[PDB]
């Protein structure tokens, strides 16, 4: 009752629903990061192979191919892969790279945004046409000396981020670009009909890492929310630690 003591818990509720808010952010940097950093160093073996191993397909084809799948591999990458101006793409798959010419890169939005950047681009989850499972794609317009060889592609399952997401503490969890339900540390918040606008307008008024109340079923709720990449971290909890 005494607004001395409530003041205390909710400061000390605050610094600990932000405290897990960040770890589940931290989580989503460093699993892009770590793939980011994995998809320059595959560009970088790929870009010091000398010239004479680049221009036939079946030197792509005999001194790339392997270069893909041991960085698969090493990864536990979905597909890994080479895409060239021809159309066609070199295509290490989990489950002895082929040159594939049936595949439409050119019409793949991590083909032709690879072309737009100089950095490495990474799409929303999406299904692969490879192995049909959602993945994220990160890819990167490979160069020597300045003529483009190809788009490198990489794709990870989409669920190891889920995964990643869901086994933090705290009831954090994440939404998309398209503010649709990505992952959670509680399963039932992927039930696709639940309404969200309660937390997202809150955090449409309060912005970034800024702590709210909200109200669910006539109760008091606290939370926050940040931006990471496109996606939405928040957090939430019940108000009856600054209440009871
Ligand atoms: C070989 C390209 C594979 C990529 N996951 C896609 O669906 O385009």
């Amino acid at each position: 009752i005494d607004p001395f003591t409530k003041t205390s818990l909710y400061e000390s509720t605050l610094k600990n629903q932000t405290d897990l808010l960040k770890v589940t952010q931290s989580t989503v940097e460093d699993f892009r990061s770590t793939n980011q950093s994995f998809t320059r160093a595959l560009e970088k073996d790929i870009a010091n192979l000398p010239y004479q191993s680049l221009i036939t397909e079946e030197n792509i084809i005999n001194n790339v191919g392997p270069i893909l799948k041991y960085y698969r591999h090493s990864i536990n990458a979905l597909n890994v892969y080479l895409g060239l101006n021809n159309g066609k793409v070199l295509l290490s798959q989990k489950s002895m790279p082929e040159l594939r010419d049936d595949l439409d890169i050119k019409t793949k939005d991590w083909y032709q945004e690879a072309l737009k950047t100089n950095d490495i681009f990474v799409t929303p989850a999406y299904l692969d046409t490879v192995l049909k499972q959602y993945v994220i794609t990160y890819s990167k317009a490979i160069y020597k000396d300045g003529k483009i060889i190809g788009v490198l592609g990489v794709d990870i399952p989409s669920e190891d981020l889920q995964n990643l997401v869901a086994k933090t503490p705290g009831n954090t969890f994440l939404f998309d670009q398209k503010n649709k339900i990505f992952a959670a540390t509680n399963k039932e918040l992927l039930n696709p009909s639940i309404d969200h606008s309660p937390v997202l307008n809150a955090y449409k008024l309060n912005g970034d890492n800024n702590f709210f109340s909200y109200k669910l079923n006539n109760e008091e709720r606290l939370g926050a929310c940040t931006k990471v990449f496109a996606y939405t971290a928040c957090i939430t909890e019940s108000a009856d630690i600054i209440n009871k």
